[PDB]
C-alpha cells in the first residue's frame, strides 16, 4: 500500500468480475480502476454492490439494478449525489471519501437504515427528511456548522458528528433512540441538549472548549462518557451515572484528587483515562487513582487490575 504509478489512470469494468457476478447477489468491484459506471445492465440478482476504491466521478446506470440493498461507493471522487431515485429498497448507502458538497438525491428512498457521507465537503445538514426507517448516520469529517433538519428520524440510535464545525448541541430532542452520539474535534463550549435523549449510552465529546461537566443529569444509562481534551477543571455532577465502564478525562486541567469522589458510585467503571492532567505531576498517580476506584482494571495504556 506504498505509492500507485497507475493509480488515476481509468481502466474498463473489470470483464472477469462483471462475468463472474453476473447471478451472484454479491458484487465486488472494489479497487479496479473504474472511471464509469456503465454495462452493468448484465448483474441480474445482485442485491449488494461494491465501487470501494475506484476513479469514479458520477453516479450513472444503476437504475436498472432493482434488487440492490447495499451500494458502496466509498473512497471514489463523486461530487454529486444523483441518479439515485428508482432504487427504492436500498437499505445501506455509504458515499464516504467523495468530493460532495451537499445531502441531496437520497429524498427517495425511504427503506434505508444506514448512511455513511463521512469525510466529504459537506457544509449543511438537510434533504433527511423522508428517511424514517434511518437507524445509523455517519456525518464525520466534514465542514457542518449545525445541527439541523434531524428531528424527524425517530429511529436513529447512533449520530456520527465528529470533526466538523458544531457550535452547539440543539436540536436532539426529538431522538429518544440514540444510543450512541459522536460530537468530538468540534466547536461547542458547553454540554446541552440532552436532557432527552434517555437511552444514550455512549458519549464521545473529546476535542472540544468545554470547561464544564453538567446537563448529563437525565442519561443515566451512559457506560462510556468521553470528555477528554477539554478545559474542564473539576469532575461534576457525573454522581448519578452509576452505570459507567469507560471514562476518558486525558488530556484535561483536573487538579483536585477529591474529584474522583465523584466516581465512586460506579462499581462497574473498569476503564478510565486520567493522563496529561496535573494530576499526572504527582509520583503517586497510579496509586492515587487505583486506591479512589478499586474497580478499575485499566488506568491509561496499562494494566493494574483494581
Amino acid at each position: 500500500g506504498e505509492e500507485d504509478p497507475e493509480e488515476e489512470h481509468e481502466l474498463p469494468v473489470d470483464m472477469e468480475t462483471i462475468n463472474l457476478d453476473r447471478d451472484a447477489e454479491d458484487v465486488d468491484l472494489n479497487h479496479y480502476r473504474i472511471g464509469k459506471i456503465e454495462g452493468f445492465e448484465v448483474l441480474k440478482k445482485v442485491k449488494t454492490l461494491c465501487l470501494r476504491q475506484n476513479l469514479i466521478k458520477c453516479i450513472e446506470n444503476l437504475e436498472e439494478l432493482q434488487s440492490l440493498r447495499e451500494l458502496d461507493l466509498y473512497d471514489n471522487q463523486i461530487k454529486k449525489i444523483e441518479n439515485l431515485e428508482a432504487l427504492t429498497e436500498l437499505e445501506i448507502l455509504d458515499i464516504s471519501f467523495n468530493l460532495l458538497r451537499n445531502i441531496e438525491g437520497v429524498d427517495k428512498l425511504t427503506r434505508l437504515k444506514k448512511l455513511f457521507l463521512v469525510n466529504n465537503k459537506i457544509s449543511k445538514i438537510e434533504n433527511l427528511s423522508n428517511l424514517h426507517q434511518l437507524q445509523m448516520l455517519e456525518l464525520g469529517s466534514n465542514r457542518i456548522r449545525a445541527i439541523e433538519n434531524i428531528d424527524t428520524l425517530t429511529n436513529l440510535e447512533s449520530l456520527f458528528l465528529g470533526k466538523n464545525k458544531i457550535t452547539k448541541l440543539q436540536n436532539l430532542d426529538a431522538l429518544t433512540n440514540l444510543t450512541v452520539l459522536s460530537m468530538q474535534s468540534n466547536r461547542l463550549t458547553k454540554i446541552e441538549g440532552l436532557q432527552n435523549l434517555v437511552n444514550l449510552r455512549e458519549l464521545y465529546l473529546s476535542h472540544n472548549g468545554i470547561e464544564v461537566i453538567e446537563g448529563l443529569e437525565n442519561n443515566n444509562k451512559l457506560t462510556m462518557l468521553d470528555i477528554a481534551s477539554n478545559r474542564i477543571k473539576k469532575i461534576e455532577n457525573i454522581s448519578h451515572l452509576t452505570e459507567l465502564q469507560e471514562f476518558w478525562m486525558n488530556d484535561n486541567l483536573l487538579e483536585s484528587w477529591s474529584d474522583l469522589d465523584e466516581l465512586k458510585g460506579a462499581r462497574s467503571l473498569e476503564t478510565v483515562y486520567l493522563e496529561r492532567n496535573p494530576l499526572q505531576k504527582d509520583p503517586q498517580y497510579r496509586r492515587k487513582v487505583m486506591l479512589a476506584l478499586p474497580s478499575v482494571r485499566q488506568i491509561d495504556a496499562t494494566f493494574v487490575r483494581f
